[PDB]
């Protein structure tokens, strides 16, 4: 709940105040052209700081706390594997995994169950992150596994060193050591095997490289000609931290959000019957789930992953009318960005239609950095197409089949200080289906 005091001060003490904690303090920024020019206009000037000290166990050498050459040379390396061609195939995954999850619920329907949705979102975007990346079937949503411990593990661990160095007003470490070693080495097995498979395929490498038995960004990869084991372990797990817990924390969010506006609920529900029916969305269906797309950009407004961006100064800047000196840490609140007043009609309100539903998506440039879920500038979000696919997806497909409504006696919903915004108690829900079992599958066109 960090960023939620910051929030009054900004009203109180404007876009950029000195927060201080003893001998210590960090530059608070919440104005949208301060943002931009540290994201973007003068990024060169900044690091990312602390996030290096929060996920460098981890992440290692991996592109989100990485600086320099060595992310310079990695990022040109790996947003090729990111191409259309890939997006689209991974599109097909996203619809078999919310399908899975769409089976749990169905289940939990009938028999009149509750759900805990935030920890099924955890299952459902971990399943999807591991096949995407590296062509592992965790396949959490159904069983528990050792390396599925060990990723939460790693995962709890992370949240610790988030939390760590910010104020407030062994054994575990041991248990952290071997959690890493059993990811890292199941890695090793897949990037074995993934070579193996490469030295036999009969594929000549292109811009738009994909083999369909194995379309994971691991494999694009090897067959790109690409680095040492360890770096390309630590790409590997930079990716799937970051396609995991974000998209879990959005999904989340959307549905408690879903809940407070019964009438973006209707509104919605009438595009997904009316779009896809039943099926598995398509790429050509993510144009026209026009609604569902800006359900999803406003979640993210509303509730961003994360909720502030890391930066270090490493030369002299001015930001808004202050000078500053190389070594002062930065938080930029995108809470703040996103909830402004001055910016943003009826901040507070969940409204989808706040963007025109007919024109163009919102980003962080036609919103000029007020707007930030994926960030900008040079570090921007590689996974930012395929993560709103997903996200589009699973609403979509979930919405379709069943009603969702707070459950009688829920703990109460409340937000938690980390990388992505967590419940305290979970998001426990009723659900009620939509569809009758004996109805034929539907299929519009
Ligand atoms: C809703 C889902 C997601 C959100 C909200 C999100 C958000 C972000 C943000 C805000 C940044 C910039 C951080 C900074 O500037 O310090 C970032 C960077 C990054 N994200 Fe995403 N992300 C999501 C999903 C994904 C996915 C699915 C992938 C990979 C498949 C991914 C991989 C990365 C990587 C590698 C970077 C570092 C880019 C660089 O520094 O060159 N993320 N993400
Ligand atoms: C950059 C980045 C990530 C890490 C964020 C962290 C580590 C945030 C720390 C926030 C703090 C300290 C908040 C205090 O209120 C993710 C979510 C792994 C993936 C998406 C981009």
């Amino acid at each position: 709940a960090f960023f939620i005091p910051l929030y009054e001060l900004f009203l109180t003490y404007g876009g950029i105040f000195r927060l201080t904690f003893g001998p210590k303090s960090f530059l608070i920024v919440s104005d949208p052209s301060i943002a931009k020019h540290i994201l973007k206009d003068n990024a060169k000037a900044y690091s990312k700081g602390i996030l290096a000290e929060i996920l460098d166990f981890v992440m290692g050498k991996g592109l989100i706390p990485a600086d320099g050459e060595i992310w310079r040379r990695r990022r040109r390396a790996i947003v090729p594997a990111l191409h259309q061609k890939y997006v689209a195939a991974m599109i097909s995954l996203f619809g078999e995994a919310s399908d899975r999850l769409c089976q749990k619920l169905d289940a939990a329907a009938l028999k009149g169950e509750e759900v805990e949705m935030e920890s099924l979102f955890s299952r459902l975007t971990l399943d999807i992150i591991g096949k995407a990346v590296f062509n592992y079937d965790f396949d959490s949503l159904t069983n528990d596994t050792g390396v599925i411990e060990a990723v939460y593990t790693v995962l709890r661990e992370a949240e610790d060193r988030s939390v760590s160095p910010i104020p407030v007003w062994s054994p575990r470490q041991r248990k952290v050591a071997t959690s890493l070693k059993l990811i890292n080495d199941t890695l090793d097995d897949l990037i074995a095997t993934c070579k193996r498979m490469v030295e036999e395929e009969e594929l000549q490498f292109h811009e738009e490289y994909m083999n369909e038995r194995d379309p994971s960004i691991l494999h694009f990869l090897l067959a790109s000609g690409d680095v040492s084991s360890k770096q390309l372990r630590d790409d590997l797990m930079t990716m799937l931290i970051a396609g995991h817990e974000t998209s879990a924390a959005v999904l989340t969010w959307t549905f408690y959000l879903l809940t407070t506006e019964p009438s973006v609920v209707a509104k919605l529900q009438e595009e997904v019957d009316s779009v896809i029916g039943d099926r598995f969305p398509t790429i050509q269906d993510m144009k026209k789930l026009k609604y569902t797309t800006r359900v999803m950009n406003e979640s993210l407004r509303l509730y961003p992953q994360p909720p502030v961006l890391i930066r270090r100064s490493i030369d002299n800047d001015i930001l808004g009318e202050y000078p500053i000196k190389r070594g002062e840490d930065i938080f930029i609140s995108v809470w703040n960005l996103h909830r402004s007043p001055l910016h943003w009609d009826d901040a507070e309100k969940f409204n989808p239609e706040r963007w025109p539903l007919d024109g163009p998506n919102p980003n962080e440039t036609n919103q000029n950095f007020s707007y930030l879920p994926f960030g900008g500038g040079p570090r921007k979000c590689i996974g930012d197409m395929f993560a709103s696919f997903e996200n589009v997806v699973a609403i979509a497909m979930l919405i379709r089949r069943f009603n969702f409504q707070i459950a009688p006696g829920a703990p109460p919903v409340k937000m938690t200080t980390g990388a992505t915004i967590h419940t305290t108690e979970g998001l426990k829900l009723t659900v009620t289906k939509r569809t009758k079992p004996l109805d034929i599958p539907s299929v519009p066109i």
